[PDB]
């Protein structure tokens, strides 16, 4: 499994990620003037900002009384009275520039690659008759980005390295180091604001510090370090390490300014200088290899070339090659891991890899679907506790999003909305009037990423954190609902004003953005009631709230079939804007939530697919993403790898269709332009598509494409504490492995009949219903199915 | 006439090239993080190397027995004992960084352009309403690059420039600044050699020393440099100013102790700051108009749309928007003009413009055709001045030669081969022996060169020039000739070992490098001798020199028909290695040269045209420059076009194949990669299409393709002090103007019956044979031509 190629990156699309949760790089891997783009998480413009607006809730009423009286176009035009400011903006920390003396002519077969088994970053080419090799990685346990670089004949290894940064900066002088203040405030790439980057004055700013330090250790030769940098002359081997830090308190959620980030990075300097390069990288691959190596995916052989690079793989094989899907697969696993272990902040729209001032976006946590999706993988592949950066960003939203609950709209509990940064916004964005009500007023962002908290728990059965850190926040999040549900002439509860995410419904010759009770507002509001409803009970607590809960639920405006027999996106059937617009907000109950299953609501589920169908099957990268696991809880494997194909399409820096989905030759998901989402998607569709366990049983290989023939996955988690193996041949369910973490009544769904044994000894089950088979299983036993 | 681009450049064959001569700029244009690749055209590797072989003496008369025996592959490895070392190259001075605060984003319609008619690079874009433009140019008056940058909005102005580059070297602190020596050896880009960059140790190093001066003048705001380059902050308008110099003593060929690089740019610096910006850019201006606005050519009004960006325009029209071709004719112009300028070194394989430590081939002087064909414009498009750089270099090798014919062949004269560098090597190449013997030895380089020196007068007619500077070279080069050649067993004249540039002749299924008097032999000694015959006697000297040369030319083996009714490329008709191979080495006396025309050799003549038609149209950039000026010669209008337009062929970066010629985005000659030569053959070819003088008359619209109904051209000079203007319409000449420094008989050659008129008289003209006229004309009258 790696990603690779015969030639250096020209475009940072073509570059090597690699990172530790919190330093991320870029390895374009040139043969002479190397370039390393740099990230530290938590580098971000800006500081917490007055995001509120009273005006808010001051216009609300007249609002809802112009969208009662269907006054569209003036519900919209009031609602840019109910807006706030566009957050901050992720921004590059710098480049670590590595001149070699050796000229940039290298003889034939230079090779460059990222092992996804070892999270480590070679190089190689020779120059007259002399090898040079290079390996890179972002250590957790130590903290750094360490550069090994090799000459295989002695004394001839001789470069310059130094950092440099487009952020205003100052250099200094063992060590090399840069450090400065963030802008104060960088305007969204998209929003062409007069003065779109703005720098405080360097005595009052409220900017965060950065620093960055660079060392290097030579293996023969000498080593100075000047104004240009550091100088290894006439060495064999030498070790630069990398080590970055910012004045933001992840526990503030604000910048501090008792917290020196020189002082950081030179104690994390110090300490991995003391250790050997072996040692590191040991350690490195001890730490990466336990998260790795918890999931195991095999589809068959590889029909493509072991040499040949992973852009044209790509291009001449897509999902063909089935071992592209399963390095996609992985890839996925790989990003999380390298941008979300605990203690870091989550991953943004780019993971924490941006080399761009105004990145696309903000390359901020987008709220109605993207930040969602980053995480979609972390519980079914087995990266638990990788969950946690989006858990504990959740738990300051939830802080944050009281004060935008009660200002903005007099409401209890709390509310975010479409767009957050690090400083956790939970205030609507469009600097109050400019952005389009149509995506920029959404107030569910809580309500959907209460989702996470409790599938942490599904999956887990942690009693703790539901108990002390899950339930809180969910309760608070419904109680906001309780107070946003409002009820509308017939008596149901509805939401006003209420959007579908960035889908205008239309009349005539014209567009509206809100209306009341949108599908998805309803979806997210009832899933809510129902989580937090189980969380209770689970709790044995609050058997007055859930009854306030359960009544709020009975009351709301029931979903709807349309007249194309679709589930209806808006609480009246008007006519889309765009029938193939590359959001599906209102089948959010199909998948990721489980309001809406076949057995659930059977009438709403097919009118769901009908949506689905003609929405169709193109999009943009995450687009793709969400209709694989949708096409997965719709049982259509044969469909989803339709969708993985379209997915796995060739993507290049220039392309000029806004919304044509794909992947870079660096396999990053593509928007385009690169956007993670994509990656993450991918590889929790292909888990969906093996493995489900949202019903109340664990279901096997519920949507398997007809051209998968042979394979197993190992490692997948599954509802209930379950860690599940499976194996198939000739398209069928052969093998089944089953490890839970709680003695309970297991209940399966397998196509064919399967005979339980444990300990080689036979286990009664009962076929029940239909082919449901449910058994006893005792923690920490193995369960094993045979056909 | 301009190349621009609605977007930033992202590679450097996208970039614009300016210069002065010596100094040279490759602007990318990018909005945030700008870049502008820096040379000065004296920085090369090494000093005056031990070039020289008395070996190559010793073995010569053993060489010459293996080949007359035909004992052609004996030969071939015994000429690998009469090879030297390979030539020095051409070096990156680095780059000119320049930070800008505004972010990357920018409003729709940026803007970036290169105008012909003022030689100057503009760059507009807008950013929050506020515009940014920049003017970019390189000033020969006041020798310096220069960088004018405004904003719309005051204060709006601030930004980071900063030098660096990947030489070794160092930088320092009103004005910024890097210094160093470069390395004593670099090995070309081809020879896969152990340690192919060598830097001297500094107590000894003979490398030259050079030094790059940056300095700021802001207008509005603040300024300061430290470590990290100058800072120019909320300023309005600021003009930068770099210079760079180097130890290299042109009047000497090496580097000098006592030219102090930083003393030389800082005077520069001081100078140019003391002016205001716009006296620069008119000095500027003025000094670039009187060169460029000499000829004027117009083929018809261009079909492409007026803002399509130049990469574009190449790709959808080629050469079929006639504007494009207009274009592509005065960018030979400006480049010349940029790269040549009198007392800066002749333009190299790049020109002046070369960003890679190891460049292509050394980008340094290939003498079998490549160094040749950049100066064949200079005098017929009016840039007769421009090609004193070549001349003087010319008169540098015929010094260093003199050493390497008596050390290396016992003989008079001077010698050059294949291969030369700002040193002026004269020795072969091929590190004494691992050079291939088919390119390696190769002793026509100083013989063709003299053509050179020759039409510089033949153009010109100074006869001071002749008499001191040119026929006292040209002497030494026939004198070398005279003893080069032997006698064969008939009691002909030949040369041995002689090759055909690049080409093996084939015997069996074995290809061989070396025999004796190949046909470019024959027809470079016969022209030379030619040549020499004809100076003489123009200054009425050599009575006796000039009997010799005749009796050697008439013993000369004669050139001979192939049995495919070629013109035979050896002495014997040996079969082609390569029957499309891109050299036509055995075509030279066709062009450039004027040996063989239809009235010489009519028989040779035809046979030549038949061996082009064998090799084909394909071809390297040069190849089919060369070849459009062949076929001109030919008189084949429509075939010019054919070739012109397979030049016209959008080339990009990545191109696979080694031999595909075209153009890059920036109009640049592709061979591939980016060589010059490609851009002056068109610009000469052109000129040859409409205009020839080499057989004593002036030729009007000898090979007009039938597509170019109508136009004109102006400025055009002819040999025997001509300056010419003529127009056509409907295909067919229409009017013609002609002045003449000189009062004698002029003699044209017209497909059409024409009168002659000067200041309102007629003008007696007596008509001749095959359209032929001839007329008195007086120095300075303007005589016209009219139907």
């Amino acid at each position: 499994l790696k990603i690779q190629f015969d030639f250096p990156a020209s475009f940072w699309t073509e570059a090597l990620p690699i990172g530790n949760g919190n330093l991320g790089a870029m390895v374009f891997g040139k043969v002479e003037k190397e370039r390393i783009a740099l990230n530290e998480d938590t580098l971000w413009s800006g500081y917490p900002k007055d995001w509120n607006n009273p005006k808010a809730k001051e216009v609300l009423p007249k609002v809802r009384e112009l969208i009662a009286q269907e006054k569209y176009e003036e519900a919209d035009q009031l609602s840019r009275d109910m807006m706030g400011p566009y957050t901050q903006s992720y921004l590059p920390f710098g480049d670590l520039n590595i001149f070699m003396d050796h000229g940039q002519v290298v003889a034939p077969h230079y090779h460059r690659e990222l092992d996804l088994s070892t999270g480590i970053v070679t190089v190689t080419y020779t120059i007259g008759g002399v090898q040079y090799t290079r390996e890179l990685f972002v250590t957790y346990p130590d903290r750094a980005i360490v550069v090994r670089l090799t000459a295989s004949k002695e004394g001839f290894l001789s470069f310059r390295a130094k950092l440099d940064s487009l952020l205003r900066h100052v250099s200094s002088v063992e060590h090399y180091t840069i450090s400065g203040t963030a802008p104060e405030h960088v305007s969204p790439s998209y929003y062409d604001e007069e003065n779109p980057v703005r720098y405080g004055h360097p005595d009052m700013s409220q900017g965060m510090t950065f620093h960055g330090r660079l060392a290097a250790v030579n293996e023969g030769g000498s080593l100075k370090v000047d104004a240009d940098g550091l100088h290894v002359m006439g060495a064999t081997c030498a070790t630069l390490y990398f080590s970055a830090s910012t004045s933001f308190d992840p526990s503030t959620g604000a910048s501090c300014l008792e917290r020196d980030p020189s002082l950081r990075t030179i104690e994390t300097i110090k300490a991995i200088c003391k250790r050997g390069y072996k040692e590191i990288v040991n350690r490195h691959l001890e730490d990466y290899t336990k998260l790795f190596n918890r999931v195991s995916l095999h589809l068959g052989e590889s029909i493509a070339p072991a040499d040949m690079s992973t852009d044209q793989r790509i291009k001449e094989y897509g999902s063909r090659d089935l071992g592209l899907v399963e390095l996609l697969f992985q890839y996925g696993r790989y990003l999380m891991i390298a941008s979300s272990r605990p203690g870091t902040q989550p991953a943004n729209l780019q993971g924490i890899w941006n080399e761009e001032t105004r990145a696309p976006w903000s390359s901020n946590y987008t709220l109605n679907i993207n930040a969602e999706m980053n995480y979609w993988p972390a519980e079914t592949c087995n990266l638990a506790e990788l969950h946690k950066p989006l858990i504990h960003f959740i738990e300051r939203l939830a802080a944050n999003g009281k004060k935008t609950a009660e200002i903005n709209y007099g409401a209890r509990g709390w509310v975010a909305h479409h767009n957050a940064d690090l400083w956790g916004q939970t205030a609507p964005v469009g600097d109050f009037g400019h952005g389009d009500p149509v995506w920029a007023f959404w107030p569910m962002g809580g309500v959907w990423l209460t989702q996470h908290l409790w599938e942490h728990y599904t999956f887990g059965e942690d009693e703790a954190y539901l108990r002390d850190t899950a339930y809180p926040i969910m309760k608070e999040a419904a109680l906001f609902c309780l107070d946003w549900l409002i009820e509308n002439e017939a008596g149901y509860l509805v939401t006003s004003p209420s959007t579908s995410p960035e889908q205008r419904f239309r009349i005539g010759e014209k567009g509206y953005a809100v209306s009341s009770a949108t599908t998805m507002d309803l979806s997210l509001i009832a899933e809510c009631f129902d989580n937090c409803i189980q969380a209770a009970k689970r709790l044995s607590i609050d058997e007055d709230f859930v009854k306030a809960l359960s009544d709020a639920k009975q009351r709301l405006l029931p979903l709807q079939i349309g007249k194309r027999g679709q589930l209806q996106e808006w609480s009246n059937d008007f006519e889309d804007e765009d029938v193939h617009h590359r959001h599906v907000s209102h089948l959010v109950g199909i998948y990721p939530g489980r309001l809406i299953t076949e057995q659930s609501a059977p009438n709403l589920f097919e009118a769901a697919k009908t949506s689905l169908e003609i929405r169709g099957d193109e999009g943009t990268g995450w687009s793709l993403g969400w209709k694989i696991s949708l096409w997965a809880r719709f049982k259509d494997g044969n469909r989803c790898e339709r969708l993985l194909s379209n997915m796995l399409t060739l993507i290049k820096e220039d392309e000029s269709m806004q919304h044509r989905g794909g992947v870079y030759a660096n396999l990053f998901g593509a928007h385009p332009p690169f956007q993670i989402d994509g990656n993450f998607s991918a590889t929790a569709g292909i888990a969906e598509m093996l493995l489900q366990s949202h019903q109340g049983y664990l279901e096997f290989l519920p949507a398997l494409p007809d051209s998968w023939k042979d394979g197993y996955v190992k490692g997948l988690r599954g509802r209930g504490g379950y860690e599940v193996d499976l194996a198939w041949t000739n398209g069928a369910l052969v093998k089944v492995e089953i490890v839970s973490t709680k003695t309970q009544t297991c209940e399966v769904l397998t196509r064919i009949s399967m005979r339980i044994t444990e300990s080689g000894e036979e286990v009664e089950g009962d076929v029940l219903d239909s082919g449901r088979m449910s058994f006893q299983v005792e923690k920490g036993k193995r369960y094993v199915l045979n056909r």
